[PDB]
């Protein structure tokens, strides 16, 4: 039993709310949050602008010093770092970018960095700015992830096409 509440379960595993991650994040507390991050993980806008200014900016921070020690990393890759006022971590998982001309075949090897923890609460990854079909990527999500994933769509538009498609 967790502190989840008011989602729809679409399979064994997987959850979908249309909700803000970053009030979800506030409320819950999760284990792990994910951030839909880029491979310099500069949090600009989206996902990732939002944690971060729910941070005071801390989450941009750690990550330049991430990235100084470590270099970029990986379409695909993640990497584990604090999840601040937010969560106890931050998963930060880079899907691929279709606008970049990055292979979506590489949105399943990001799903798969979520199988390393046993419950998160998670966007839908590649969604927005990333340009991949939010239906493909809902797809992909269920049939890749096998442990606990609670997935918050904000975009009340959105949430309402991908309940109604999924197949
Ligand atoms: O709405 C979905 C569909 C479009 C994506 C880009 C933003 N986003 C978010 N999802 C969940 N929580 C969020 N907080 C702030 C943004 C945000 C996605």
């Amino acid at each position: 039993v967790n502190s989840f509440s008011g989602y729809l379960k679409l399979t064994d595993n997987v959850y979908i709310k249309n909700a803000d991650i970053v009030e979800e994040a506030k409320k819950v507390k999760p284990t792990v949050v994910v951030n839909a991050a880029n491979v310099y993980l500069k949090h600009g806008g989206g996902v990732a602008g939002a944690l971060n200014k729910a941070t005071n900016n801390a989450m941009q921070v750690e990550s330049d010093d991430y990235i100084a020690t470590n270099g970029p990393l990986k379409v695909g890759g993640s990497c584990v770092l604090s999840g601040h006022n937010l969560a106890k971590h931050c998963l930060h998982v880079v899907g691929p970018n279709v606008n970049k001309g990055e292979d979506i075949q590489l949105l399943k090897s990001a799903y798969e960095n979520f199988n390393q923890h046993e419950v998160l609460l998670a966007p839908l990854l590649s969604a927005g700015i990333f340009g991949a079909d939010p239906i493909h990527s809902l797809r992909v999500c269920v049939d890749t992830v096998r442990t606990n994933v609670y997935l918050a769509v904000f975009d009340k538009n959105l949430y309402d096409k991908l309940v109604s498609s999924f197949l």
